[PDB]
């Protein structure tokens, strides 16, 4: 029973794959196999088959179904058949039969239209339309002949849609309609040797004249049959996108029929975009018009003097009308309706809103600053609606979001609509309405921060709104916006420093605010503490920064080891890091001494203690090292006195990846000047030595277990070598050991280790040419390196990781072409088996190809070679 299908499938696979070997579902598979068999013959067979099956010599409907499955399997088979003849020739041959097929299915449909429709007849007509469809898509057909069958298909669509109305279709009838619309789409987007405006125009006019009744009868109601509508609109949109020259010419041309056609189409697309309901729960049409609007605006921009001006005269009011629709379409469901929504629907709506914002951008491209006038008017309408109905928050949120969508273009001036928006944002009660409105208002206020930078006046209501936002559950948006307000127009916020800090501290005392939001707020608080009088700065250091250290000390006293204590410690460390990431005294009076440094000096032993307590957990260490790193990044120049204690701390941490990372940042930052070279060189020596001591762990277990450490290690080493060439001048380090462990690095299965090891070796090879001390090491370990590379490409590494190896070969080429030539020739010709599978001739040829070369070509060669070595298919 179920195995019979496996038998038939075996027959199908055998027939398709091994023609050279020979010199319900089961029925369909059999028909497909018959189709392939008919496709293999060059010497018409299709005519004979069609005649034989239509003659009903062999159930008549079943026979027809078989015929249709054969005919449908015929062209799709040629696209994947392992035919002996040239593919293009095969397609060109079937192109002779396409007309006969179209005629056969045409006559069949014309005959089936009169009779009454059983379910088998539904399935048959469906299979017929689908046959014509796949035939048109796979093989090109002249539209001239496609006209009549298009008319027939239209009639079929109508016969499917009309009897269903009182309402819903039978789904099977719906299926037939969908198939018809889809094959019509296939017909209209077909490539034409000669693009005739007349024929395309005829097809479009047929589409409109036939489907407009349906679209009209279904647009007003929240119709259940979304499929037919969305596929008719699909047909319109697709057809227009396929021939847009016709559309633009139609806008310019004085031919009444063409202009009327264009107007009617654009109207249908407008209705599609302005379909009532919310996407996608109540309506799914609006998504396929956005692309059209994009393309239209772009094409109008590209085609432009002369008649282009006349084009603008048409598309300007059109896009003005479009913007208003988009604002309504950006409306999110209220608290009630959202209950029906699924998570996927909400995400889909979010992406939808992103698309809407993009479309808003294009609308700005068309309308310039007038889009602000439109958005403003709508915002007013929203306010008036609010006055009429104190519950409504949707329209307001939509208008505000719309304003946020265009925030990038304007900059600071001239505006004259941004201030109005600000006043509206300050007017709104927030407390009375939903909080989502408040959150969006916060995001939008954050989007206009540069505008606030250009205008000093409107800052206090903005900061007030942000505080109100910090009070609410939309604190994430409030803090994103606050950070965005601190990054720019920082200097203008100097008078409002202390009150803002009191507000942030107030928000911090309340237990509600989420942990992440507190971190971001710590960024904002640091940036805001930067612009403070030196006498007032310790007060906030004791109020804001101190409770973090107190809590860290409390965990150290309790000895902790509870998960909550872990989360809390990490949290505090994050707040601290982020505070350090923004607190910079130097601006453009100002305190002489940096506060961060002072705090470091006071808190270093707490870092040591926290390091000792959580040596087992890498998370806490990563957090602390993040604090140090953010510190260094902030005050790069003025960090000098604490760096010695930082070296003591790092050494204390050695006695892990984040330690290597902080070491890296420290070296890259300091090694340049002023006695920092001794400290950085010493620290480097320790950094490498301890790593070696860790490497002394067994390769078999450690290699896979300590792969992350290896990746981080070689990454850091790569970046520091790239940053400072003077590092290689030092002869104290054990370069040979490092090399060996890198060659081991290439072996590891993990992608990161491979990439970082290969990169490190590459840059080491690049920097080795300049210094003799390094060139001795390269000459000493070059052959080993090429051997490991070739083993890795050959069998060792995963096949998807072969690409990574070409770079080191290139480095070897540039820095030492002779050595690569001799070493590759030796290591490839001498061995009997780099691997057994690869042929000597092909191997030698590939080797010749590698030493001569581009990274892409070498990647292709290395890949092909790898396939040959592994003996892959």
């Amino acid at each position: 029973q179920e195995v019979q299908f496996f038998g038939a499938i075996t027959l199908h696979s055998k027939l398709m794959k091994h023609w050279h070997e020979v010199p319900k579902i089961v029925l369909n598979r059999l028909c497909i196999s018959l189709g392939a068999y008919i496709v293999h013959m060059l010497g018409g067979a299709i005519e004979e088959v069609i005649n034989t099956f239509q003659n009903q010599r062999m159930s008549a409907d079943v026979q027809l179904w078989i015929m249709l499955e054969v005919l449908t399997a015929i062209p799709e088979e040629a696209q994947v058949i392992h035919t002996s003849v040239k593919r293009v020739v095969l397609r060109a041959e079937i192109a002779k039969r396409v007309q006969l097929v179209i005629h056969t299915v045409e006559r069949y449909l014309k005959l089936q239209m009169n009779r009454v429709w059983d379910a088998e007849a539904y399935s048959n007509m469906n299979r017929a339309v689908k046959c014509v469809g796949t035939w048109i898509k796979n093989i090109g057909y002249t539209i001239e002949g496609c006209v009549t069958i298009t008319a027939v298909l239209l009639e079929v669509v109508h016969k499917c849609y009309w009897p269903c109305i009182h309402g819903c279709m039978t789904a099977d009838e719906n299926e037939l309609a969908e198939s018809c619309l889809k094959t019509m789409v296939n017909i209209i987007i077909q490539p034409d040797c000669h693009n005739y405006p007349k024929t395309a125009f005829v097809l479009i006019k047929m589409f409109l004249d036939s489907l407009s009744e349906i679209t009209k009868t279904e647009w007003k109601r929240e119709n259940d049959n979304e499929d037919i509508i969305v596929h008719i609109y699909m047909l319109f949109v697709s057809s227009v996108e396929r021939h847009s020259t016709l559309l633009l010419s139609g806008i310019t041309s004085a031919d009444p029929e063409l202009s009327i056609l264009v107007h009617r189409i654009v109207q249908e697309i407008l209705h599609c975009t302005d379909k009532p309901g919310i996407y996608p729960v109540e309506e799914s049409c609006s998504t396929m018009a956005l692309a059209f609007w994009y393309m239209l605006q772009d094409e109008v921009f590209a085609m432009s003097d002369e008649q282009k001006h006349k084009c603008w005269e048409y598309i300007k009011p059109l896009y003005a009308h479009l913007t208003r629709i988009l604002v309504r379409k950006s409306e999110q469901p209220d608290e009630k309706s959202l209950a029906k929504w699924s998570s996927d629907d909400l995400e889909c709506f979010r992406c939808y809103r992103q698309d809407i914002s993009d479309t808003f951008m294009y609308c700005y491209d068309v309308l310039n600053d007038y889009i602000l006038e439109i958005l403003a008017a709508m915002l007013d309408e929203a306010i008036a609606d609010l006055q009429r109905h104190p519950t409504h928050w949707t329209k307001l949120e939509a208008c505000i979001y719309s304003f946020q969508s265009v925030a990038e273009h304007f900059g600071g001036e001239e505006k004259r609509q941004i201030p109005r928006l600000m006043r509206v944002l300050a007017e709104i009660p927030y407390e009375k309405l939903n909080v989502k409105l408040l959150g969006t208002a916060l995001e939008t206020m954050g989007s206009y921060c540069n505008w606030l930078m250009e205008n000093p006046a409107y800052i206090p209501p903005a900061i007030n709104l942000l505080v109100r936002g910090l009070n609410s559950s939309m604190s994430a948006q409030a803090t994103l916006g606050l950070k965005e307000l601190c990054r720019d127009c920082q200097l203008q916020l100097k008078p409002y420093a202390d009150p803002l800090l009191n507000a942030c501290h107030a928000s911090l005392n309340t237990g509600r605010m989420k942990n992440s939001d507190s971190v971001r707020l710590m960024f904002s608080i640091g940036k805001l503490m930067s612009l403070l009088r030196p006498e007032e700065i310790p007060k906030y250091l004791d109020i804001i920064v101190s409770p973090c250290f107190e809590e860290l000390q409390a965990i150290c006293q309790a000895d902790s080891k509870t998960p909550a204590a872990r989360i809390r410690t990490i949290f505090r460390l994050n707040m601290i890091s982020t505070l350090f990431s923004s607190l910079n005294t130097d601006v453009d009076d100002q305190p002489i001494v940096q506060p961060v440094l002072l705090v470091m000096q006071r808190t270093m032993p707490i870092f040591k203690r926290i390091a000792e307590m959580w040596v087992e957990e890498i998370d806490v260490l990563e957090a602390a090292c993040s604090a140090m790193k953010h510190a260094i990044t902030n005050l790069r120049s003025s960090f000098q006195p604490m760096l010695q204690d930082l070296c003591l701390f790092i050494v204390a941490s050695f006695q892990c990846a984040p330690t290597l990372e902080i070491s890296k940042t420290a070296i890259v930052m300091f090694f340049k000047d002023e006695g920092c070279k001794p400290l950085m060189q010493q620290l480097l020596r320790e950094f490498i030595q301890h790593s070696f001591k860790l490497f002394e762990s067994t390769p078999e277990q450690n290699f896979s277990n300590i792969s992350d450490t290896m990746e981080t290690f070689f990454g850091c080493l790569t970046q520091i070598i790239k940053k400072i060439p003077q590092v290689l001048e030092d002869k104290t380090l054990a370069y040979d050991r490092l090399v060996f462990y890198a060659q081991r690095g290439m072996t590891l299965p993990e992608s990161g280790a491979i990439r970082n090891s290969i990169q490190f070796l590459t840059h080491f090879v690049m920097q080795s040419r300049n210094h003799a001390h390094v060139t001795e090491v390269v000459l000493a370990t070059g052959e080993q390196t090429l051997y490991t590379a070739m083993m890795c490409v050959g069998y060792l590494t995963p096949r998807s990781q072969v690409d990574k190896f070409a770079d080191i070969l290139l480095a070897m080429n540039r820095k030492y072409a002779a050595e690569m030539a001799v070493w590759m020739k030796s290591l490839m010709s001498t061995p009997n088996f780099p691997t057994q599978l690869i042929t000597d001739a092909d191997k030698t040829r590939y080797t010749a190809l590698i030493i001569k070369e581009n990274k892409r070509l070498l990647q292709q060669h290395l890949s092909e070679m790898a396939m040959k070595t592994r003996g892959l298919t």
